[PDB]
């Protein structure tokens, strides 16, 4: 009805991807843009999860998500978060050099966290979010949990 407060934020994330066959640990680096309309943030990220050590089997998952989420108010520059994520996810493996990729998975997740105001325009953002991923080219039940800290520039 009315767009304001547009933003970018970068998010380092420690993460956890699941399935039927077996859970890994590694890192979610994260890319988003974003606006307020209500008291509703809506934001669009980028992510791309690896491993920390190579299974076997090297992968790496990619999502491009769509995020609705609401900002608590209290009498404070602290903020916690709840909302949710729709995304399109896809698996990659490393064939002769070459990344070859799955077909695209939609994917639906929770957020929850705590922003802090650093200054008007800046804030810190400490995450949670929990995706469910689903049945990617074979394997059943992918699933990941992400732990992040970021920073948000409202321009």
């Amino acid at each position: 009805e009315g767009a304001s407060g547009f933003y970018v934020q970068a998010d380092a994330a420690h993460a956890k991807a699941s399935s039927s066959l077996g859970s890994a640990k590694g890192f979610s680096p994260r890319i988003s843009a974003g606006y307020r309309i209500n008291d509703l943030r809506f934001a669009v990220d980028y992510t791309r999860y690896k491993n920390y050590k190579a299974p076997s089997t090297d992968f790496k998952l990619y999502s491009i998500g769509a995020s609705a989420i609401y900002d608590f108010d209290t009498q404070s520059p602290v903020k916690p978060y709840l909302g949710a994520r729709l995304s399109l996810n896809r698996a990659s493996v490393d064939l002769g050099g070459s990344d070859s990729f799955s077909q695209t998975s939609i994917g639906l997740g929770v957020l929850t966290g705590v922003s802090y105001a650093v200054t008007p325009n800046v804030d810190l953002d400490a995450g949670y979010r929990y995706n469910y991923i689903g049945k990617v080219n074979t394997v059943k039940n992918v699933r990941s949990g992400e732990l992040s800290a970021g920073v948000r520039v409202k321009f």
